[PDB]
């Protein structure tokens, strides 16, 4: 497991974050 870059979706709008899995 590890977090990298990513887009968030939050209320059907997604919004740039980091994601881990």
């Amino acid at each position: 497991r590890w977090c990298v870059y990513a887009y968030v979706r939050v209320r059907g709008v997604l919004v740039r974050y980091r994601r881990c899995w």
